[PDB]
């Protein structure tokens, strides 16, 4: 019952953190990865012989309200233009709430697509995807 | 809870303007963009080496109830014929509805598809997309 | 409130009709366009530099509940045969109820597709599907 | 005060006729009509800028005590099994018990549905459920 | 008044009779039916057009103090188990007491649900619902 | 005490007045607002951060018995048929009955439903519904 | 009249019996059973033409003052936690109280919920729900 | 509101009829037809010039409850094995119900896919579609 | 026993106090907290592991009589209009009359809905609701 | 008859214990438990071929008169802000008056709401609600 | 309404036999069937001139719930590796659940793929296809 | 009804074990296996002369609420980064919660994708899915 023993991770106990600092107004956070398994076979088999891994791939993705002044563009995670050419690797952390230790660790992230939208009667709306390198279950450093 | 303390962005503090003059009964607008993002892999590597842009591309959709008489035909900015053709680019811009500053803007704002709906018991729902070069944070001048 | 004063166009605000004759019964008229909007891209740039239009298209779809008398089969609109290649070019006009001012006007119309639909326990629905040359927000004549 | 001159109808000074007739032992009856208001919206304001019509409904609701010989049934107003199929729009006015002149007007009646209960101790109740398409204070058919 | 000149039915003048015997302790029965009347709507009128009928209903429920011999499943009327599919449909008919003339007729009775209730210091209660196809004022089965 | 130094206000010191003019036998009149509140939470926080204002809704019913020559219907106020679509916004103020001073306005109050209802031994009643934009304790139309 | 000749039964002639021995201090007893009776119709007939059976349900219900020592979690008829799914099924019998016929037997039962009050100044309830397959007027088990 | 001055087509007013014998139990029926409509463009123009028609496709689709013994194989219409090859083509007329006229009719239907479904507590469904080289308002002969 | 010693407090022992000011005339104040409790399970225990907090709400309603001079529209605390978007946030205390102690505190409460309502021999009644984030027995702003 | 030798137990003589301590001034208490009891369908048979535990739930909820300084808040069994995050779970038992023996025992209950109420003139009532993972007749925490 | 009688097969009155006996606990079974029927058009011609079939297709899923000891891999029709191989052709017949008659006969079925699904509150899901070479309205031999 | 004589598996009555380990706070497993069955055809014929297998595949899909310490990649199974390369294959077992026999077995599992997600106010959800050479209904050993 007890945050302090309770078994299972849930949304307020852990924390988005980008570059040393929360962020803010985070609503759900996806992650998905890709081995690129294959299936060897043979001759004279109806069934795969073993399996091979060819391609590694994976991708983050990232929904928050549009803060006012804390937005990913403010923040200068997010390109509106050119300056995309610009902006260097980052890393996204993921962190206990608690005792603040990196769970996940996302590194090399690279924006692929931003999107926002605005709706008459709905708060802004704030989408974003990574691509990242490599993740690891502890920090880069 | 007030409106000047708020914190994220809503549908009332932001206005669509277009040419210096906002933009009535709008309902929902949607941007999206993509950078193009690709790996670059080795020959004895599994992983991406690194990840660079190859393409931009950007649009932006809005939705509007059909006015008698301010709709995009009127104005100038949609084209139901051959006119589309001596249609000159144009800005779209979003400016906070306070202040007055711009938020997001779009730059040389291309359509591509123009809509209508009619219903027997509906409003009539007008919907077009148009392509932007590229986006800033603040206007085009 | 009252209809003279009303800003937003509604269904019962205007009237289908084709070849000078209201349609009855008419339930939803969905009509889209594509201008073919490409992107010009350069070898040393990462944005498009130029938007040009390719192709021009539009179609116009009607939804009907079939009447005993009155159906596009009968008005010799559509065609459930060999008939098609008779049928000329029609035009289709949506005109205001109050001042029977054309709205938007469908030039050069030709049928699609033509479907029907029969149910135990609901109302004949009767749909078509037609492509026009050109749109105009004034009269062909 | 006296009859002649109070300031409000009551229920023995309006009689429900039906087809030029009366209606006799009339318990209740319950004229409920809709116009769908809607509200319309626009992206930088909360309030809703105004409000149109939308949807038009009505319905009236009869409830008499079952007469041996006048019953709905026999005068063929009511339906119980395929005869409903061959029954005409009727039209309900509410006159005045002295002057006869028309207060409501129901216009185009058709039966919604048709209920009957039977007590061991307690006189047998017949009600019935008509929909109508227009209403007027002045009979017009 | 006097019964044999009674103005409208009441509780002892009706006894409710199935298969050709009166049904004994009846306390109460209602009748529904139902047309699933349906609005006709046009493009450029608010008005609904016409009521058609597409979903004809009835239900016929009775209720009755649970006799000792004469209960519904001794009688087989009623259903506890497989039997069920082995009952035929059976007609339920409202007659005069005196005349014995019928007034309302259920052709095609099918149960729907059987239910029962047992209190402390309370009269056993039967109740039973049943659908019929079709209704008249004359017993044709 | 007194009615001149009252604490609170009763049923007979307020007046309905609808254009200049008091409403006669008024019997209920209940008033709703909505802001559409909703609550904006956090990745990291259990608790809502703050609270927005998203959806402003109202609606006001009067209720009154039928007056033989200053109902609604006569006055122009309601609706029964077509004759709804020509109808413009009023506004309904409550105000003090000694100093006339508005208490509660009601601004573009647009109709929504309209109710009769009429009983063997009891006086008629007259019900109505309206939809407005804004309210104030000043009239300003 | 006399209880031997009684003509219906009432709440002292019935005994409630579970697995040969009656249940004491019970104040009420509901069976409820259904058949899932569908209506089948045709393209060309708006009456149903006939009524089939495809869904069966049924449950009883007892509800009795919480004995001290002869309550259903006592006999193991309830269950509180993990000792539900030990349960094995059980039959419910309602007998005549003089010749202790089967009136209504209950196969199969299943326990759905257990439910249980305490009030200041109120007897302590026990209520509990069971689910049977089939139900009989003759023991079987 | 009654079946003779309907304006518009429902389905209790038509019947679905196979070689002269109407098919019972129908429930819906899809029909669908393509005139395969191509845009002809210029050298120097944006918009297609004219519209002409390449292929003429049709299909219609029936869903029915398997009946017992009048299910399409038992009537020789639909195929469950190599009889297919000798089955010859087949027309499928759609009639009104009162004047039992052709409304629609198809002509040289063949079969092109055959579906059943089977459920534990639902009605057997059937499903077939056909292809039919020419549609008419009238009787093949 | 004596007020100064009762065991439970009572309806005047405790009085309403907003921004430092006792709320005059107060009938009823209805506070509602919820933690959206969940329960998780696991593959192969029917019994839930344990519980969880996810969704955390609030609500406080205050029912008053309308004061003439002192109603919450005057003193700024509701809305009817455009004024909502700038209210600020407010606490509400409930204390102890006596010693003044603070013994349910709401911090940070937002107006959702604010009623009203009038009859011709009844007090007017004012009603609102609050939404807050956080309550404590101590106050803190 | 005496209460040493009472058939049911009553209000008085069963004491509401909370981790050690009789809870005073109880008012009610309802304990709800549910199994998820679902049916086993066949192709072939109706009836359902046998019952299954799928879901297990179970409530507490206990009404108290708000102790002056011996309510929930004080305690800390209830929870107003984000100490709920803090709160261990906890056991409540109901005891025989006399002989303290349990009879109802409830396992890791943890809160769901908590609910407060304020009148003019009535005692301030509180209410909680707690779920519990498993009950039983015996204490085992 | 009787089981007897009934025109429309329902899911109680078939069963699923395969290899003579019947497969316990089926929930649903879906057959589809392709002819691959083909249009032939000519060179001055806009319409098919005649339809041929080129292949024929034939698929059964059924869907089960997963027996102990009763599921398809332990009667051997199921595959969960290399003894697929060794699996010789099966026949799949719906059988009238009365009168044991062949209504649907599947010749030479082939598995194609075999799924299971396992959720923590819901019985285990057991999915398998197979394809058959013919069908036949009566038995193989 | 018991667990013992329940003849359909359920997920209380099953573990997921993997490397004799059971998996804990499991929700949904999903198991497919295709046979890659093709249609071999004859130049005068018009169906399949035979079915063969080609090629087999299969995949198990796991989901679970990400534990604290018992995660995948705590245990080893799922791979962050470049260590799947040094991860050997496993086997996954499902085996009854009662008797713990195999049911069915999963040999040389392989991890294809592995996913994970945040929300603000929902448990944390992991999701991962394996490639197996080869299934059987024993343990591999």
């Amino acid at each position: 019952a007890s945050e302090a023993k309770q078994t299972v991770h849930t949304g307020n106990t852990v924390l988005l953190m980008i570059k040393g600092k929360p962020v803010g107004r985070a609503q759900s956070a996806s992650g998905q990865r890709e081995y690129g398994t294959t299936g060897v076979y043979e001759i004279g088999s109806i069934m795969p012989q073993e399996h091979v891994y060819l391609r590694y791939e994976g991708t983050i993705t990232v929904e928050r309200l549009r803060m006012k002044k804390e937005n990913f563009a403010d923040l200068g995670y997010a390109s509106l233009g050119e300056e995309i050419l610009k902006k260097d690797i980052i890393d996204i952390l993921v962190v206990d709430n608690l005792t603040k230790q990196v769970i996940i660790s996302y590194h090399g992230c690279s924006a692929n697509n931003y999107n926002e939208t605005w709706q008459t009667n709905e708060i802004v709306t704030e989408e974003i995807e990574f691509s990242y390198l490599t993740a690891s279950d502890k920090a880069r450093t």
